[PDB]
């Protein structure tokens, strides 16, 4: 019991980040995709002359716009993730070459983590939650830009199935920076020490929050999976955008994070 | 409610004693030194070894590929007796046994690989050979990477230190995968797995009591196999898309496709 609250409190230090880290919350998320409120609602956009209109709402050609746009969120979100991992106990006590790498592979898989948590069956909210993009207007796109985000929302709806919060949510992607099965790493043991710790944590987070989901745990960890699937289709259709899109600029920090992925 | 999850270890245990001639705990002490194989190491040790080693198992590096195909089918029928020893898989649909089979035995294969292998080879022919991890390297494009990436697993998987008891739970809460694509009956599958799941976790706790989180480093693992296996497809289409020498038997080619 006494080495039981060192895990809470834990779970409460990295909920804690969580939320100061990251603008968009699950809770103010799944608060405007349900539409209860009045003030909350999001502009759908579902064609083009309601993307048009959606210029003036919310604050080249289509589809190269639309990917532009998630290139900026993208980059924005390494730096929410950064900011994150830097308050993991122990993060910044690590070896410099290894933190790199642990971003490296950990960013893109708490991305599709967390975009997740902006998706239902029929879309994603976009802007900061101002708007809402459906799943059909992104899988029309002009190729290979039409399936760009299918392979997300698959996930997401199998994902959203598990019913995570965001305490939950914090504990969990910790544990997926701390990854000692990161290719290039020069010391393992010390990174695993720590997702050892963060496991426990998550482990009696999930029992404790969702005491009626028998093997939560278990099948949360297998949704790894999943996540790895989804970020290997990225980089694959990253490298037939840019040999057909050779007009199409990528961002520096990205291409550093695809490099010898 | 523990005395079901035992009796379900135990009886998987049994099963997979039955099912699998060359345990982990076998090939363990064939590896260590613990009746000596016949080690292959290079293009000379290989030939005067299929001259005494007497294999069902043109070209070198194509003879080597082929004699994996033909002990893999091998195993895929043993997986299958294995996995109808499952409580509750022979009473699921028959297109969903298929498909759980199908997208399933090359991640067993994998992992009962490891068991075979060490950071320097790997046991062939039911542990009556050793193939070098350097000469499998030495082979020419693209043969040369065949193998090395089941090694780079098999070293972070062992490392894991688990038993037969353990991995005869393991290689069920494969079979019993309920995201396998095709399934019509998705309930029964994830809540045998479910089953198998707190099965392994009480397995793995009780047997290794000082391996913190060992339930959840495995479960980990599961990640690195698909990798490697959709990395091992990815393979044998550029071994079919090119490779003349690969035409076998007409009927040779339609057992082991
Ligand atoms: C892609 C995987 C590689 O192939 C394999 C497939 C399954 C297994 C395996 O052991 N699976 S298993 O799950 O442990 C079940 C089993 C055990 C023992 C015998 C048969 C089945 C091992 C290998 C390992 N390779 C061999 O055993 C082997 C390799 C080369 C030759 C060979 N023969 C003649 C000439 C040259 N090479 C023969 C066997």
């Amino acid at each position: 019991n006494p080495e039981s609250a060192d895990l809470r409190a834990l779970a409460k230090h990295l909920y804690d980040s969580y939320i100061k880290s990251f603008p968009l919350t699950k809770a103010k998320a799944r608060a405007i995709l349900t539409g209860k409120t009045t003030d909350k609602s999001p502009f759908v956009i579902y064609d083009m002359n309601s993307l048009m209109m959606g210029e003036d709402k919310i604050k080249k050609e289509v589809a190269i716009r639309i990917f532009q746009g998630c290139q900026f969120r993208s980059v924005e979100a390494v730096q929410e993730i950064t900011e994150y991992a830097k308050s993991i106990p122990g993060f910044v006590n690590l070896d410099l070459n290894d933190q790199v790498t642990l971003l490296k592979y950990g960013v893109h898989e708490i991305i599709y983590t967390m975009l997740a948590s902006l998706m239902n069956k029929d879309g994603v909210l976009i802007s900061e939650g101002q708007g809402f993009m459906t799943r059909e207007f992104l899988k029309s796109l002009r190729k290979p830009f039409g399936d760009f985000m299918e392979p997300k929302f698959e996930f997401a709806v199998k994902f959203n199935a598990l019913e995570l919060d965001d305490s939950d949510l914090a504990i969990f992607i910790a544990v997926i920076i701390l990854s000692g099965d990161r290719p290039g790493l020069l010391n393992v043991k010390p990174i695993e020490d720590i997702q050892d710790n963060l496991l426990q944590a998550l482990e009696l987070q999930l029992k404790l929050n969702h005491p009626e989901s028998s093997q939560l745990f278990a099948k949360l960890l297998q949704k790894m999976t999943d996540l790895r699937q989804i970020v290997t289709e990225h980089v694959q259709l990253l490298q037939v955008i840019k040999k057909t899109e050779t007009d199409m600029s990528l961002h520096p920090l990205l291409q550093e994070i695809y490099k010898d992925l």
